[PDB]
């Protein structure tokens, strides 16, 4: 009932009774573990008062007021709100304590340690997919902030019956484009492919090239979405050199600066955003090793190999690895070089293990994701490797969301 | 109640259905999962013939004899001796057969595709801890086979009261010795250490120096442990060198060829084997990241680093990535050059992406660790990195157990 987790490589050891706390259910069971699951899995009036009670209680606990005269009527005030609407509203306090929190719990979110710098824009008297444009947009300039990253999140208004739902149909607000090619292969960024030409599909005209950044497809309240080009000057990129092989510039590769996934949904007090983008900075091994070279992404450790004169015939000769050190060498180097925010996996990784010590103790634990937390790379000479980790489902939370054209009854 | 889990790298699904033969308890429940906790967690003639029973039925179905006569008959044979004796004994197929299982049911074990190539010794007939000695240096012999390597496995006699236990002390047949310092500091391996000075207190003679073997802790039928050194010749080493720096071999490096490990517990029908030492070879990782470049183990990235002319003042130059790769090429180059087995982990995790196909096919699913499985460098280049494994506990397995030095009530 007040669990144990080691770290190995330091020995030490905290007690997590947090997770008693926890109430949404993990996928595993006691005889089976699905702890590497990628995507493990409307409401009514009656589901909405534990919810919102319990988020109640917890956000006026946190501003040291717990059960007393504000906490009371404000329980009586949703109670009765959600009685009358079969829903309610959230203060705008108890909307960025709810977004804040639901980052804090996001387990698999190795930057937790800035939960507390969060900018929570409040979108939520927004009508129109223009509007929606307007607000990313301030979202945008605002986080990216000249390359000083500023942690942010935009809320949409809430779910209500669940056909009138704000929706942005971008996984993330800045990605890169992807072509299929007449030969099979792909141009810009194959996750993005299917999206590509669902832009294209409502109207878009592709500069068919590499890093084209794609536009807004934006929903709302349920209306069929609607495209938006982000002003290119809102889009800050940074051009990756290598500080030692000058052939790396002829390679042309380029990164934006701003990580906004925007396909998720935050869930405070029982309520549904299903719009609420959110961005930080990149760690580097999320472009110079997932997003360069993952099989199914831009897959470059073909020529990063080549010029670096790499033995490719045998697979033990590590030339995979070796090129794959260089290029997050070159990410890190070349966006410090240009002022623009960026951790390495070492100083984040750090940065966990004592983000989880404060957790531990001011707060009883810290759900976190092992399976997400360790980099991608060098992973055992990072702190988190050797760190055990429970996971459990802590509420406010973001939670995935199918894409919106698998579910939207379309009309026009 | 037919689960599936799916690659994300090239999109391939099986499900899995040998979970529901499942019978022990993950350690995870629907709330919290403990898939990163290390190592969570004398018995009766009541529970032990459905564990027979349960691993008869199991074993007359591989031989295509399910409930046939000699089937029944068996059943009938163990019940009676179970009646009897409290206890039974496994015919010699039966043994060979639950140990080639517990391997194949070991779920973070990346190796598995060799499973059904596993060379059982059966040790029961030992009675001392000469003879264990014995067993031991033909296993070594054997298993190494002059760098071409064999997997094998000694199986000394199953525990029976509980007092009368065969244990090897040595977490691995071979290990190398651990010192302490004046300073603090550590020669050796820092992982052995209390065992070091364990064998020092038994009566060892240590010569304090880095690669030196550690002498065998052999404990017979309950008694006090006794010591033996394996011959040197027995012993295979594979001196490290670079296939570009030559001042590698100054770092005067290296690594023995046979892991074998011999502190963990074989469970076959109910039957605890408290000494059941198992070898295989190493995969490249093993050596060049955790054993060279744990903090706590042999720490060597400080001279990597250097002598490669590395930018050691920021965390951020990847300098410990960069030295990572470059001890993993040379333990590689090293072990392939004197014809010692050994498996890059590229190889290795294709192999286990192969295997896991395998199983889902004829057997309905291949319990898998995740967090295990993946190597602690360049996890996402490697396609395990991009597998959804189901983790679920199998038997016949391999358990840990306690360290003897805990539990053995002494005397002398
Ligand atoms: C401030 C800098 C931040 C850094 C360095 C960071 C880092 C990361 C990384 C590396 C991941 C793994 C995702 C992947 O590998 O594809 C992740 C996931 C996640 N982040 Fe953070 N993040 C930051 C800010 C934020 C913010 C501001 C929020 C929310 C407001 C957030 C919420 C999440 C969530 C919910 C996930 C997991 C979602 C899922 O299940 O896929 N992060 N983060
Ligand atoms: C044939 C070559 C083999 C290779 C390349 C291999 C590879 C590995 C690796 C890399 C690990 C992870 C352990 C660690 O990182 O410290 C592991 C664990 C394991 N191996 Fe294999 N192995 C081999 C043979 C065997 C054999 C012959 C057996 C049993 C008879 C076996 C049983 C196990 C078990 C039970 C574990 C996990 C034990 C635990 O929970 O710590 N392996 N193996
Ligand atoms: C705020 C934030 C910052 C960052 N630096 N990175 C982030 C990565 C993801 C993310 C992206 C893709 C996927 C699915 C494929 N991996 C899951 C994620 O959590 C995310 F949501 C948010 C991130
Ligand atoms: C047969 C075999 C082959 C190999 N190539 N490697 C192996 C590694 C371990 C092993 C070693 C240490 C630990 C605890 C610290 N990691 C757990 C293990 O499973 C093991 F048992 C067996 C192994
Ligand atoms: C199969 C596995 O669950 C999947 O590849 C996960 C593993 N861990 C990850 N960790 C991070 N940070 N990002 C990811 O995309 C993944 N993918
Ligand atoms: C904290 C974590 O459970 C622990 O470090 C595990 C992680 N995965 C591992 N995987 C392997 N192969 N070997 C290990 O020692 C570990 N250690
Ligand atoms: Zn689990």
């Amino acid at each position: 009932r007040f669990l144990k987790v080691k770290n190995w490589e330091t020995d030490v050891v905290l007690t997590d009774t947090l997770h008693l706390k926890s109430t949404l259910e993990t996928g595993c069971t006691e005889h089976i573990c699905m702890g590497s699951i990628m995507l493990p899995s409307v409401a009514t009036k009656d589901q909405l008062f534990p919810l919102a009670k319990e988020f109640l209680d917890q956000y006026y606990s946190s501003i040291k007021r717990f059960g007393s005269k504000a906490h009371m009527d404000r329980l009586e005030e949703v109670n009765k709100e959600i009685e009358s609407t079969s829903t309610y509203q959230l203060k705008d306090t108890e909307l960025i304590y709810g977004a804040k929190h639901a980052w804090r719990n996001a387990s698999r979110c190795v930057g937790r340690i800035q939960w507390s710098k969060l900018q929570v824009f409040d979108a939520r008297d927004c009508t129109t997919a223009h509007g929606m444009f307007n607000y990313i947009c301030n979202h945008v300039k605002y986080a990216t902030n000249k390359g000083n990253l500023r942690s942010a999140i935009t809320i949409f208004p809430q779910r209500t019956d669940g056909k009138h739902d704000f929706r942005v149909w971008n996984s993330q607000l800045i990605r890169y484009a992807g072509y299929k090619q007449p030969d099979g292969s792909t141009l810009g960024d194959p996750a993005n492919v299917q999206f590509t030409e669902i832009c294209i599909q409502q109207g878009w005209k592709a500069p068919r090239g590499r890093f084209d950044v794609l536009p807004l497809l934006l929903q709302a309240n349920g209306n069929d979405p609607e495209l938006f080009q982000i002003p290119p000057e809102l889009v800050l990129e940074v051009p990756i050199r290598h500080p030692k092989f000058d052939w790396f510039k002829d390679l042309g590769l380029k990164w934006y600066g701003l990580p906004a996934v925007s396909n998720m949904l935050l869930e405070i007090g029982g309520l549904e955003f299903s719009a609420c983008p959110f961005s930080g900075w990149y760690m580097g091994t999320e472009i110079g090793v997932r997003d360069y070279c993952d099989n199914s992404r831009y897959n470059i450790l073909e020529e990063v190999a080549k010029k670096m004169d790499l033995d490719m015939r045998k697979t033990s000769s590590l030339w995979k690895d070796q090129a794959l050190v260089e290029i997050n060498i070159a990410v890190l180097y070349s966006f410090q070089s240009d002022k623009v925010t960026i951790v390495d996996h070492h100083s984040a990784t750090e940065s966990f293990i004592k983000h989880m010590e404060n957790e531990y103790r001011c707060r009883g634990g810290c759900p976190a994701d092992w399976v997400w937390i360790v980099p991608p790379m060098s992973g055992s000479i990072t702190p988190v490797f050797h760190q055990e980790m429970l996971n459990y489902r802590l509420t406010p939370s973001f939670e995935y969301q199918p894409d919106p054209w698998n579910t939207h009854v379309w009309k026009g």
